[PDB]
């Protein structure tokens, strides 16, 4: 992936 930062986004947020 484009590094760690989509799922900690979603890991934020939900
Ligand atoms: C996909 C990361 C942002 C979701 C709110």
């Amino acid at each position: 992936r484009a590094g760690p930062l989509q799922w900690l986004a979603e890991k934020y947020q939900g």
